[PDB]
C-alpha cells in the first residue's frame, strides 16, 4: 500500500503545525484543543487563558480570534465570507475580558471589510463600506474618519483588486503608528478603471445568472489612483469631523502614472513610504516625520532614497521593506548589489549611499529581526543551495562575524527554516519545513540557546513507516555553463535500471522557485508513490533567489527563456536511462499553465501530453501591475510587438502533435476564463482536438471541497491514460 | 465499392447533394439560379431567358449575400453586409436596382443596419424596419414614411419580433403583413420593457481585450412575457405632413383579462384580416375576423365572425394554432384542427357559422394545406401506406370529399415516399421535392391535368459517385408498447448480418411533436458511424411524437421528462433484445431537447447505456423561455405545476451518472438554451463526485454552425464514441 489519491484528497496523513502568538517578550499563546493557553517561553510551562466553553453558548462559530495588545478585550470573527485571494468580509463581536461579558452597545457593523487593533492598548479601527471607523473603546461610538467610501470606486482603508493581488497581498490598507496614536491609510480611486464582466450561475435556483463586475485594470488599461493620508486618533472629535493630513508623492512620481508599494513606520513620528512608477523600474523612498507646529507631515527631500534598476524591474515583486533601527536614523533594506545579488544594505537618512553588510553568490530572503547588537535574516547561502533556507545572525559592530543559527541544528532533516521572534527578540521559534518531516523548536536569543522541541511530527512519522513513500532528489544541470537547479519526486524503491514516466511540474514564473528542500504531501506524492511517476520541477531563467543575472533574463521577454529552459531541462531529463523518453508529460497551474501551453505548442516532440490549469493566453488579458512590470506596455513604441509574439493562440497549429487538457474556472477573477476561452477557440480554428473541463463558479484556486477532488481525479486519469497505466 | 463513407467525406462534404430551389414569380414562370446567373423559366414548355447575368453587379464592389426581385419586375432588392443575429433574425445593408434603367438607385437610400425589408405582394411598394421603427417607401427612390415612432433597442419592437416571438411563435424576424393588393400594411408591436434580461459573456477575436457582455430580453418560465398590440395603416393615404394614423385592432375581451400572445396573422381578402390570439395557458385560442370600415376608416371584429379553438387534453395546435386558408370571397376557410378522435384533419369553416365540417378524416394527420383553388384543395399528409413518417401530396375536390386522389403516392413508391411541394401563384403548376428514401428527386407538374412535365433534378451525379462507396441501408419499422404502434428507424452498416453483434447508438430528440423516425435520405454523422465504424444508429418516435394523433402527442402534457425518457429506455431495451445488437456497447446522444433526454436517460440509473453525449441540453425547465416551456408545463407556480418543474431537472439525477460515461458539450454564446444550463449540470456532477468529459465552444450559439466548430465537435464526439465502443 502506497500514498494514494484518496489519501491526498482526504488529508489522511496530516502534517502537524505549531501556531503560536507572541503576546510579550517571553509569553506566547497556543491552540490546545479549542482552549487558549499562554506558554512561558523561558520555562515551557503554560496556564489556561480561556476555556473552550467561554464561547460554548455563543450562538455562532468563531473563525479567528484577536486579543487586544494589552489583553483587556478579544475580538471574535464569525460569519466568514471569502472574496478575493486575501480579502474577505465577516461579522465581529467584542468580548470584555475583564467584565467577562459581551459588548452589545455600539457593536461593530456586520459585513465589515477589515478590522484591526492598535499596536498597544485597546484602540480599535475597522473599515466598513469602504470607510474607516475608529473606536477608542469597544463600547464607545466609532468616529467616521472618511466619508467618500463608495463600492467599486473609492477604497478608504482597503486595497482594490489589483493592489490586493499584486502589491500588498492583503485586503488591509491601514497602518497604525508604532503606538496607539496615528492611523495611516491609502485611498484608491477606480473610477476610470475598466470592469471585467463574467457570468455567475450560483445555486440551482438562480433563474437568471448574475453578472459579476470587478474594476480590473488590464495590460496598459487605465490604472487606479492612490492617495495617502494620516490622522491622529488621540484627538478625534465627536462634534466636528476628524481631519486627515494627506501625504503626497514626489514630483518624480507625479510626472506620470505610479503606485504606492510600501508603508513602514520608523518611529512614533517618522513614517516611511515607497512609491513606484507605472513603468516599474524607478522607485522612490519618501521619509516623512510629524510636525508639531502645523500638524502636518513633512517629508525631508533631504531624506529621500532613490532605488532604480537597469537590467530589469525594481525589487523581486516590489521594492524591499525598510527595517529602521530603534531611533529611526538608520535602517536596513534588501537590495540587489553591484554584481546583481540581493543583500542587506545599511542606509542613513541623511546619506544617500547605503553600505552592504552581506555579499556573495546568493541572496538574502528576508530580515526577521533587528536588535541593538545583531541583525537577523534568512538566506539561501548554506551549501550554495538556492532552494534551501537558514537563519543567520550578523553583528552590527562587525560586518564579518556572521553566525548561522540553523545550518547545523539537524542538517540531515532540516535545510529550509522559518522563524518567529518574541516581542523584544529575546526568544525565537524555528520552523523546519524540510527536507524531512517538519520540526518546531524554541530558542533563547541571549546565546542562541536551544530550549526544547515544541513539535516534531513524531505522531505522523510513526504512520509513514508502513507506506511506500517517495524520495526527493534535489540537484542541478548545466545550461550555457550556468548552473540551474531541479528536483525529482522519485517513486518508492527507485531502480535506475527501470524506465520511468516523467511528469514536469512547472510554474516558471518571474522570481519563482519550484526546486527546494521543502517536505510536502501533494498530488505529486501520490503520482510517484502509487502510479510510479517521476514528477520533477525545474528552475530555469527568470527564477529568483539566484541573482538578477538569471531573474532579469526574461525582462520584456516573457514566454521565451523560461519556456525554452523547461524544454531544455526535460530534453536532458530524457537521457538518464531511468526516464522513459516516450512518456514525458508536463502540467502547470496559473503561470505554469501558460508555460505548459507555450511548451506543448513549441513543436519539439519532447512532450507527449500536457495539462494547463487556469493558464494565461495573452499578456494583454492579465492585469497591468503584474504584466507591465515584466513586459512593459502594449504600445508599438514600447513592447507591443512582443505582447503579440508571446500569445499561445498564435502557436495552435503545433498542438496537433500532443494531447492537451485545458481546465479553467468560470468565475476566475484572477486569470479570467476569457484566457482559456481564446485558447480553445484558436485550437478549433486549426482543427486541433483536445480535452477540456470548465468548473462552474470556481475561482483561480478551484479550492471547493468537491471541485478540488474533481479536478485532481480528472487530471490523474488523463495522466494514467497518457502513460498507459492501469 | 472498397471505399466507405468516412468522417472526412462528411465534414469536408465530399459527396454534395444538389437541389432545385426555384422562385415562382407568377402562375406561369419562376426564377432559378443557374451558374451565378438568375434565369426565368417557363413552366409550360421549359424554355428560359436570362433575368440577370453574373456580370451585372460584378463591379458592384459588395459580396452580395442575397437578392429580392419585385412582384411586377421594375426593381430588385440587393442584400449585402449580412450580419446574423438569432435563428431567423439578422441586419443587412440594401440597395435598389432599377431594371427599366439598369442603374442603382441612390436617392434616399435604404439605411444600413436594416432589420427587415419586403415589397408589397404586387407592384413595388416597399416597407422596411430600421431602429425598431416601420418605414413605408412607396417609390424605391422617393423618401420614406415614418410609420412608427416608438422604436427603442431591446424595449419596443415595431415591425420586428422580439426574441420570444421570433423563436417560438412566428419563427421569423418579420412582424409585417401586407394585404394582397398592398393597400394595407398590418403589423404588430412588442414591448419587452418589464421582461428580464439574460446576460452572458462574448469573447470575440483575440484583439478584444475586455469580454463583451450580451444582454437580451429573454422571458424564462414564469417571468413576465412581452406585451403585443396590433395595428394597420393605409399605405395609400400617406400624408407625410401628419405622417400616418395607425389604426389599432384591439384584442378580444376573452384575452385582455390576462397574459396572452399574438400567434397568427392571415389576410382573408383586400379588406378582411384574421388574427388568432393565444393565452398564457396555451389551450384557448380565439380567431378574430375584422373588416375595414369604408365610412369611418376603422377595423371592427364582429363576435359572430369570431371562432373559438380550445383543447382539453393538452395545448392547442402542434406548435401554434393552424393558419386559415380563406376562399375567394373570404367568407369561409379551411383550417387544420384536431378531430374528436384525437387526429388533426382539415375542417371546413364559415365566417359566421361556428360548427365546422371536416373534409378529411382517418387514423392519419394532415401535415399542412399547400394550395387552395376554387374546386380543389391540395395538402400533404402521412396517410399513404399508413406510415407516419411519410409525406405525400393529396388532391381533394371541394364539391365531393370522396374525390380524394393522391398525386405523388405512385410516382415512384420505391425511392420516393416523402414529398414536399411548391405551387405557382394560382397553382397552375407545382414542383415536387422528394426528399427520400432514395436520392432526392425534383420534378415539375401541371395542375390542370396532373401530368409530369419534366424532371428538374434526379441527383444522377450523386448516384454516380456513390458507386465506389459502401453506403448504409436504412430500415423503417415499428414495435408495440401497451397496444400502441410506435415507430423507429435504424441506419444499418453496409453488408448487415445477424451473425454478429453491433454497437448501437441511439440518436434522440424526443421533443413535443417531434419525429426522428422517417424516410428522408440524409448524409450526416450517422451515415459515417454506420458506413465506417459499423455502428447501428437508431432513433425512436414514441410518447410525445407528433403526426400520430393527440393521444400520443398530448401524453407528456404538463409532464416533460418522464414519457420521452421512459420510451427511449424502453426502445433501447427492445433493440438490445433483437439479437444483432450488442449489450456491452449501447450509447445515446442528443442535441438540444435530445441532449435533455440524453442526460435524463443517463441520469435515470436504468443501466442500459455504456456512454452518452448531450449537446446543448436543457437542465431545468425554469431556465428555458416561457412560451415554449409553459406550452408543455403550465406555469412554475405551486397552484399550477411547480412541483413537476422541480422533479424534472437533470441535476437531481447527478448521483446516477457514476455508472455511465458522460460527455457534456455546449456553446458559450448560446442564447436559446443558455450555457447556464450545462454549467449547472457539471456543477451537480462535481458536487457528487462523478467524473465526466466536457467541452465548451467559445462564442458558439445553439447551432454550433461555424465551419471550424462544426468539424471540431463531431471530431471530438467521434473519438468519444470510438473509445466507448472500443472501435479501431
Ligand atoms: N505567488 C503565489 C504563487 C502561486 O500562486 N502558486 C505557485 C505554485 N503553483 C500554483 O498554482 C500557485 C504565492 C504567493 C502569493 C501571494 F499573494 C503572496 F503574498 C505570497 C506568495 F508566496
Ligand atoms: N499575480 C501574481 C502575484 C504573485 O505572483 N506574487 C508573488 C509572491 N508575492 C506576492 O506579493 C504576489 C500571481 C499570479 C501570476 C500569474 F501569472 C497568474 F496567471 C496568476 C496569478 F495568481
Ligand atoms: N425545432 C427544430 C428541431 C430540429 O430539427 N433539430 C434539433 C437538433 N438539431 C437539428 O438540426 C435538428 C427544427 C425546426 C423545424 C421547423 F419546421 C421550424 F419552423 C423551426 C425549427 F426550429
Ligand atoms: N424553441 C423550440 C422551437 C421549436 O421547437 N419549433 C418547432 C418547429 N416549428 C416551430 O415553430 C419552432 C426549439 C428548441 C426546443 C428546445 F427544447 C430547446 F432546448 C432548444 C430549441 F431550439
Amino acid at each position: 500500500k502506497t500514498y494514494t489519491l484518496t489519501d491526498y484528497l482526504k488529508n489522511t496523513y496530516r502534517l502537524k503545525l505549531y501556531s503560536l502568538r507572541w503576546i510579550s517578550d517571553h509569553e506566547y499563546l497556543y491552540k490546545q484543543e479549542n482552549n487558549i493557553l499562554v506558554f512561558n517561553a523561558e520555562y515551557g510551562n503554560s496556564s489556561v487563558f480561556l476555556e473552550n466553553s467561554t464561547f460554548d453558548e455563543f450562538g455562532h462559530s468563531i473563525n479567528d480570534y484577536s486579543i487586544s495588545p494589552d489583553g483587556q478585550f478579544i475580538l471574535l470573527e464569525y460569519n466568514y465570507v471569502k472574496q478575493w485571494r486575501h480579502s474577505y468580509t465577516a461579522s465581529y463581536d467584542i468580548y470584555d475580558l475583564n467584565k467577562r461579558q459581551l459588548i452589545t452597545e455600539e457593536r461593530i457593523p456586520n459585513n465589515t471589510q477589515w478590522v484591526t487593533w492598535s499596536p498597544v492598548g485597546h484602540k480599535l479601527a475597522y473599515v466598513w463600506n469602504n470607510d474607516i471607523y475608529v473606536k477608542i473603546e469597544p463600547n464607545l461610538p466609532s468616529y467616521r474618519i472618511t466619508w467618500t467610501g463608495k463600492e467599486d470606486i473609492i477604497y478608504n482603508g482597503i486595497t482594490d483588486w489589483v493592489y490586493e493581488e499584486e502589491v500588498f497581498s492583503a485586503y488591509s490598507a491601514l497602518w497604525w503608528s508604532p503606538n496607539g496614536t496615528f492611523l495611516a491609510y491609502a485611498q484608491f480611486n477606480d473610477t476610470e478603471v475598466p470592469l471585467i464582466e463574467y457570468s455567475f450561475y450560483s445555486d440551482e435556483s438562480l433563474q437568471y445568472p448574475k453578472t459579476v463586475r470587478v474594476p480590473y485594470p488590464k495590460a496598459g488599461a487605465v490604472n487606479p489612483t492612490v492617495k495617502f493620508f494620516v490622522v491622529n486618533t488621540d484627538s478625534l472629535s465627536s462634534v466636528t469631523n476628524a481631519t486627515s493630513i494627506q501625504i503626497t508623492a514626489p514630483a518624480s512620481m507625479l510626472i506620470g502614472d505610479h503606485y504606492l508599494c510600501d508603508v513602514t513606520w520608523a518611529t512614533q513620528e517618522r513614517i516611511s513610504l515607497q512609491w513606484l512608477r507605472r513603468i516599474q523600474n524607478y522607485s522612490v523612498m519618501d521619509i516623512c516625520d510629524y510636525d508639531e507646529s502645523s500638524g502636518r507631515w513633512n517629508c525631508l527631500v533631504a531624506r529621500q532614497h532613490i532605488e532604480m534598476s537597469t537590467t530589469g524591474w525594481v525589487g523581486r515583486f516590489r521594492p524591499s521593506e525598510p527595517h529602521f533601527t530603534l531611533d529611526g536614523n538608520s535602517f536596513y533594506k534588501i537590495i540587489s548589489n553591484e554584481e546583481g545579488y540581493r543583500h542587506i544594505c545599511y542606509f542613513q537618512i541623511d546619506k544617500k549611499d547605503c553600505t552592504f553588510i552581506t555579499k556573495g553568490t546568493w541572496e538574502v530572503i528576508g530580515i526577521e529581526a533587528l536588535t541593538s547588537d545583531y541583525l537577523y535574516y534568512i538566506s539561501n547561502e548554506y551549501k550554495g543551495m538556492p532552494g534551501g533556507r537558514n537563519l543567520y545572525k550578523i553583528q552590527l559592530s562587525d560586518y564579518t562575524k556572521v553566525t548561522c543559527l540553523s545550518c547545523e541544528l539537524n542538517p540531515e532533516r532540516c535545510q529550509y527554516y522559518s522563524v518567529s521572534f518574541s516581542k523584544e527578540a529575546k526568544y525565537y521559534q524555528l520552523r523546519c519545513s524540510g527536507p524531512g518531516l517538519p520540526l518546531y523548536t524554541l530558542h533563547s536569543s541571549v546565546n542562541d540557546k536551544g530550549l526544547r522541541v515544541l513539535e516534531d511530527n513524531s505522531a505522523l512519522d510513526k504512520m509513514l513507516q508502513n507506506v511506500q513513500m517517495p524520495s526527493k532528489k534535489l540537484d542541478f544541470i548545466i545550461l550555457n555553463e550556468t548552473k540551474f537547479w531541479y528536483q525529482m519526486i522519485l517513486p518508492p524503491h527507485f531502480d535506475k535500471s527501470k524506465k520511468y514516466p516523467l511528469l514536469l511540474d512547472v510554474y516558471a514564473g518571474p522570481c519563482s522557485q519550484k526546486a527546494d528542500t521543502v517536505f510536502r504531501l501533494n498530488w505529486a506524492t501520490y503520482l510517484a508513490s502509487t502510479e510510479n511517476i517521476i514528477v520533477a520541477s525545474f528552475d530555469g531563467r527568470g527564477s529568483g533567489y539566484q541573482g538578477d543575472k538569471i531573474m532579469h533574463a526574461i525582462n520584456r521577454r516573457l514566454g521565451t527563456f523560461e519556456v525554452e529552459d523547461q524544454i531544455e531541462a526535460a530534453r536532458q531529463f530524457s537521457k538518464m536511462g531511468f526516464v522513459d523518453n516516450k512518456r514525458i508529460a508536463i502540467w502547470g497551474w496559473s503561470y505554469g499553465g501558460y508555460v505548459t501551453s507555450m511548451v506543448l505548442g513549441s513543436g519539439s516532440g519532447v512532450f507527449k501530453c500536457g495539462i494547463a490549469v487556469a493558464p494565461v493566453s495573452r499578456w494583454e488579458y492579465y492585469d497591468s501591475v503584474y504584466t507591465e512590470r515584466y513586459m512593459g506596455l502594449p504600445t508599438p513604441e514600447d513592447n507591443l510587438d512582443h505582447y503579440r509574439n508571446s500569445t499561445v493562440m498564435s502557436r495552435a497549429e503545433n498542438f496537433k502533435q500532443v494531447e492537451y487538457l485545458l481546465i479553467h474556472g468560470t468565475a476566475d477573477d484572477n486569470v479570467h476564463f476569457q484566457q482559456s476561452a481564446q485558447i480553445s477557440k484558436a485550437l478549433v480554428d486549426v482543427g486541433v482536438d483536445f480535452q477540456a473541463m470548465w468548473y462552474t463558479d470556481e475561482d483561480h484556486g478551484i479550492a471547493s471541497s468537491t471541485a478540488h477532488q474533481h479536478i485532481y481525479t480528472h487530471m490523474s486519469h488523463f495522466i494514467k491514460q497518457c502513460f498507459s497505466l492501469p
